[PDB]
């Protein structure tokens, strides 16, 4: 932000000079009205008072003028620097690894994402009323204190008076105000979440569910907004308060003050347009209480992106100084537990040779994810390690683990756009050549040529039109496009058996086990044509090794496959 | 608001006198300023001075505190409104039907809810402005009538430029208002895909693609933020103009009316005041222009509420009073497209039987789902209809075909809340004993049992332990435990093979066929295992059968089965 500001000192001066130039003639008229109320009724002069009356009228012109340009800029500066600080919060938060953004929901990004974007509106505001109210507080200090003794004590006593009772209250509304933004939320959360299950609702026929819920969530945060706006209410009473009584004294102390020899009129009326001058800023200030909201809302945000940050040290944290392009991949001594207690791996030790396909069994649930996972580093082992390309995947790249290992995913996502952008997600200025290869690859070509819009045809949120089978076909044709030098793929032929039947086939023959290949089906008769098998039960490996020789071993696997085959 | 009025007319009465009653001693209180400056000054008395000053004192005192507990009151009434109306607005965009829904995202309502609040709020503060503007509008025009023609003739100069400025820069502020709601809608949905596909993301690698999307959204968001600022900055400075020289017209035309022997000048200050109760309005007008864009959006958010209200009950137009149990389904003559061309249905007929088990194989992209939507009544048919029962289904409860029709998805979700709850989905005060009962015969129970804190784990979106296969099963728990008429399975045991295939023994066994059953399954085998079968090909259907018959007819199944099997 600093160097933002920095680079915006030019602007930032000119703002500077055309407020103080400004406020110094806006303060000159006013007291140029009061002279002119003062000398015409004592001396009588019509003409006098007509061309006095031009002059601080073009006075006021100017000044006019000047906070108009003053205030475009600040404007204008106080945007780009919300735009910047947005774009860099959704970024961070889009760099961090998959257990930071699991231990949440949409809801609470997206809530965040739209408070912290109106807070920065609300402190670019803040920032414009900020420099009028500093340089007014300067300007205002200096004539105060030249004009009037008495009358400056006045306004130190309201100036006082409007300080204590602003931080007085502020305080207290900034946690107000965070239980708010909480409540908005929470309910704005349970809006998305219901809007995504619309179907299963619909379908179900619990509507009164989620109307119940969204009943509560508006009661809460209605509940907590009355109270944040009493407070607010009666910080508003208060400093109202201090303003008037400070009016009432002003103008009982100024009768005081002329009546006794020590003003003249002309200086109460000087000393009411100096009291603009000088309680324009505590108005600010007034105004400034729902700016600290605001404030706390920077808090949560600047809170919120110090947890952005965290996760994206952890991506470094391990370094790298490895070049390598594809490896062997094996599983030693592993035991992780994605929570506190019952562990995902109690100890897993598993093998996959460099240039074979291998196919892993075991139900849902078993350990079908979390072998992918461990590959990918997208969950960390808390203790013992794998070995890739002979090393440890803790030094391997992230970025090459990314690109060069592909993973297919049981649930799909593709965002909102065309069909050829979504099927080349990952793989930027990728040849049509090869997206059409994959494409035909995939079996899904047919289905692609179907479409309305051959390939530009609008794809969002699994809509307007989309197949299951078309749609793993897709993530198929993903992971074929982007070359692959280690192919993961789930239980996607299990997704819509026929058309994946043909095209698991074609896959098959088109990976000519080039590569090692991690299977997260629980389908047996699929994976025994693949070259190679490992085996998970109950959290650790069995054996590895063909279907024959599992069957053979007359082991687990071959009253697995009695039980079921 | 005429509902509201009825409820609270007594407190709107008592506000409203209050307000003007207090305005009117503000006004009492300035004059009795002005004649204190005027006469007490200039006469030299001082105890009069001290006691006056202590009454106007006073006077302000008791107005402040009539307009506090105006401002109290008045914000109540509006939070309240604002609460009624929101929440109406999401409950009738969750009864919508299945074309609303996928004819938007997620984004979308999301925008809709957070604009029309923020948009509700503005019109709280706008309605508190609002009632004081008015009722000292009233009181200031009475007075400043009466008291001076010539300073009632700027007065009229000053508002007629202000209404003329504020109208003129209110027309085209909206359409930016609509322009930035609509981009900062691109933005939140965006924000929200984001959110949903971070797994995607995280995978594929592309971080700069949705880094750049989202820079391209506030960077059009910016600019027409921008855009409508320096309309509203722009809006000010016209005002600020308009009241500004209304200021100095009233000092210099005030001097005038002063030494021409018309006025005094203690006449001049009490127009000065008097002016303060007729600008009250202005400033109040100059706020409001602010606030009409707020009005503006809040409008716009009303029209979409609106239009989304229709096809929520309005789709049937048939009544009901029909009291079925459980019919046999039948499909007669069927002709619907999903889109604008390629018809999912050119031709459908079928005949389910009741108390039997059905099942359709199908590939992804065949018709399965979309059947399976039309007997929810989802999307309705174009051309051609279906028999339930004898009776069409048009004209059957939806509510009662929601409830007695269960559907097993592929695709499973899972919403935010307890596991029981998300078990428990559908039928309210559910006993526990058939869902335990369901549980055991899903084969998930101990699953269930393997959870930390039972069955009231934490289940929010696939965090932080969800199984596919658990999934699937808790589906078929909730089909099993909401005791369906009709039951609808996709190919739920194809999700997750294993676990899958012993749950399917022990549920195909549990079911016993006391119902019409649909499979959208594509495995063929499995479905075989099952008593009868339909076959959906080219989107037409071709026989109706048993796996025995249909093999041995020599037709397309057969071929299909020497194809795969
Ligand atoms: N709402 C829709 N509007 C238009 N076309 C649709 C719509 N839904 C699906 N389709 C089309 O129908 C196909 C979708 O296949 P479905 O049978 O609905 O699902 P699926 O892939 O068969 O999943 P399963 O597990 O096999 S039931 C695609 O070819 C789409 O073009
Ligand atoms: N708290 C947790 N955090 C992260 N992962 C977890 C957690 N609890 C369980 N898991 C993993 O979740 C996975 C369950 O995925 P499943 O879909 O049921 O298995 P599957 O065999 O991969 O089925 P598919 O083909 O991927 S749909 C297992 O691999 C668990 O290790």
């Amino acid at each position: 932000f600093a160097g933002f500001l920095k680079p915006l000192k030019k602007t930032v001066l000119c703002i500077f000079l055309a407020s103080l130039l400004y406020t110094a003639l806006g303060i000159a008229g006013s007291f140029y009205i009061k002279f002119l109320f003062d000398d015409l009724i004592k001396f009588e002069k019509l003409n006098d008072l007509h061309i006095i009356s031009a002059g601080f009228a073009v006075i006021f012109l100017l000044q006019i003028f000047l906070n108009y340009y003053r205030s475009i800029l600040v404007t204008k500066l106080g945007m780009s620097i919300d735009k910047s600080i947005m774009m860099e919060y959704y970024s961070h938060v889009l760099k961090l690894p998959m257990n930071f953004f699991n231990s949440r929901k949409v809801g609470e990004i997206i809530s965040r994402f739209m408070d912290a974007s109106k807070i920065r509106q609300a402190i670019s505001g803040a920032t414009l009323t900020i420099m009028i109210d500093t340089i007014m507080a300067v300007i205002g200090g200096i004539l105060l204190y030249i004009q009037n003794s008495s009358l400056f004590f006045i306004s130190f006593i309201i100036i006082l008076l409007y300080g204590i009772i602003v931080t007085v209250f502020n305080k207290p509304i900034q946690n107000a105000n965070r239980q708010i933004m909480e409540d908005n939320a929470k309910l704005t959360s349970a809006l998305v979440e219901s809007v995504k299950g619309i179907e299963t609702i619909k379908s179900f026929g619990a509507e009164e569910q989620t109307e119940k819920s969204t009943r509560d969530k508006i009661e809460t945060v209605m509940k907590s907004s009355f109270k944040e706006g009493m407070l607010y209410i009666n910080l508003s009473s208060l400093t109202g308060i201090v303003a008037g009584l400070g009016g009432i004294v002003i103008l009982w102390a100024g009768a005081y003050n002329v009546i006794k020899g020590n003003m003249s009129g002309g200086q109460l009326l000087a000393f009411n347009a100096l009291l603009a001058y000088f309680l324009t800023p505590v108005k600010n200030l007034i105004d400034l209480q729902p700016l600290i909201q605001t404030a706390v809302v920077a808090s949560n945000r600047l809170g919120e992106i110090l947890e952005l940050a965290t996760e994206k040290e952890l991506r470094e944290d391990s370094d790298d100084f490895v070049i390598s392009l594809k490896g062997d991949i094996e599983f030693r001594n592993v035991d992780f537990r994605y929570g506190l207690r019952k562990p995902v791996l109690k100890n897993i030790n598993l093998t996959i040779p460099k240039g074979k396909t291998v196919a892993i069994v075991g139900e849902s649930g078993s350990g079908k994810t979390t072998l992918a996972k461990l590959l990918m580093n997208f969950y960390s082992p808390e203790k013992g390690d794998i070995l890739i390309n002979g090393h440890s995947i803790k030094n391997i790249s992230l970025e090459l683990i990314r690109k060069k290992i592909a993973f297919v995913s049981q649930d799909v996502f593709i965002f909102s756009g065309t069909v050829k952008e979504n099927l080349c997600l990952g793989n930027e200025n990728v040849d049509m050549d090869e997206i059409i290869k994959a494409a035909k690859m995939a079996n899904a070509h047919d289905f692609i040529e179907k479409l309305p819009l051959k390939y530009d045809t609008f794809l969002n949120e699994s809509g307007a039109n989309l197949s299951e089978g078309q749609k793993q076909r897709l993530a198929i044709a993903r992971a074929l496009l982007k070359k692959p030098d280690i192919l993961i793929l789930d239980q996607a032929t299990s997704n819509l058996d026929s058309i994946t039947e043909n095209h698991i086939k074609d896959a098959i023959y088109g990976l000519e086990d080039d590569v090692t290949v991690i299977i997260i089906a629980h389908r047996l008769s699929t994976i025994v044509n693949c070259d190679k098998i490992y085996l998970l039960k109950d959290g650790e490996i069995v054996e590895s090794g063909s279907h024959t020789e599992l069957i053979a071993l007359k082991g687990c696997y071959f009253k697995m496959w009695k039980q079921t085959e």
